[PDB]
């Protein structure tokens, strides 16, 4: 809570990734994937009191 | 809560990613994926008290 | 909580990965994978009191 | 909690991996794999009191 | 809790691995594997009191 | 808890492995393997009081 | 707990192995193997009081 | 607990092995093997009081 | 507990073995073998009070 530097929180979506490809190459993201549901990536330091759920996630067929 | 630097929170959508491709190359994002539902990426540090849910997410067919 | 440096938390989505490929090469992300559901990647240091669940995750067929 | 450096926590998604491939080569991510469900990668140092579960994860058929 | 350096915790997803391949070579990630469920990779030093379970993980058929 | 250096804990996913291959060579990850379930890789030094289980893990058929 | 150096704990996934192969060679990971279930690789020095179990692990058929 | 150097504990996954192969050669990991279940590789010096079991491990058929 | 140097404990997975092969040669890991179950490789010096068992380990058919 006190003195925070380089604070970066990310559940999905290339949190911290660069130079995926260079020159001739096929750059394709994740593709098929289901991210959280409800409190995806709990950020905002201080207090996180919640409740959620998910049952039926599908990506690409 | 006190002294915050480089504070960046992102659940999905390339949180911190650059130089995905260079020159000849096919740059394709994630493609098929379902992000949170309700409190996606809890930011705004201070307090996060909520409740949600989701059951029936589909991406591309 | 006091004095924080290089603080980076990421459950999925290439937390900290660079130079995946260079020049001629096929850069393909994860592909088929299901990330958390509810409190995916618990960040925001301070307190995390929640409850969730998920039973029915599918990626690519 | 006091004096933190090089603090990086990641359950999946190449936590800390670079130079996966160079020049002619096929760069393919994990492929088929199911990440946590509920409290995937418990970060945000301070306190983590939760409960979750998951029974029915599938990746690629 | 006091004085922390080079603190990096990762359950799966190449925790700390670089130079997987160089030049002509086939770079393939794990492939088929199921990561934790519930409290995957317990990070955020301070206290981790939770409970979870999972019975039905499948990767690639 | 006091004075910590080179602290890196990883259950699976090449904890600390580099230079897997060089030049002409087939770089293939683990392949078929099931990681923990519940409290995979107990990190965050301080206290870890939990309970979990898993019976039905399969990787590649 | 006091004065810690070169502290690295890893149950599976090449804890500390480099230069697996060089030049012409087939680099293949473990292949078929099931890692712990519940408290895989008990890290986070301080206290580890838990209970778990697993009966039904399979890797590759 | 006091003054710790070169502290590295690993149950499986090449704890401390390098230069597995050089030049023309077939580098194959363990292959078929089942790692612990429950408290695989008890690390985090300080105290480890738990209980677990496993009866039904199979690797490759 | 006091003054520890070159402390490395590993039950399986080439604890401390290097230069397995050089140049033309077939580098094959253990192959078929079942590692502990429950408290595999009791590390974390300080105290280890647990109980476990396993009856039904198979590697490769």
């Amino acid at each position: 809570s006190y003195s925070g530097y380089s604070q970066s929180t990310d559940t999905s979506g290339y949190g911290q990734s660069s130079y995926s490809s260079y020159g001739q190459s096929q750059n394709t993201g994740y593709g098929t994937q289901s991210t959280p549901q409800g409190y995806g990536s709990t950020g905002g330091y201080g207090s996180s009191q919640s409740s959620q759920s998910s049952y039926g996630q599908q990506s690409s067929y």
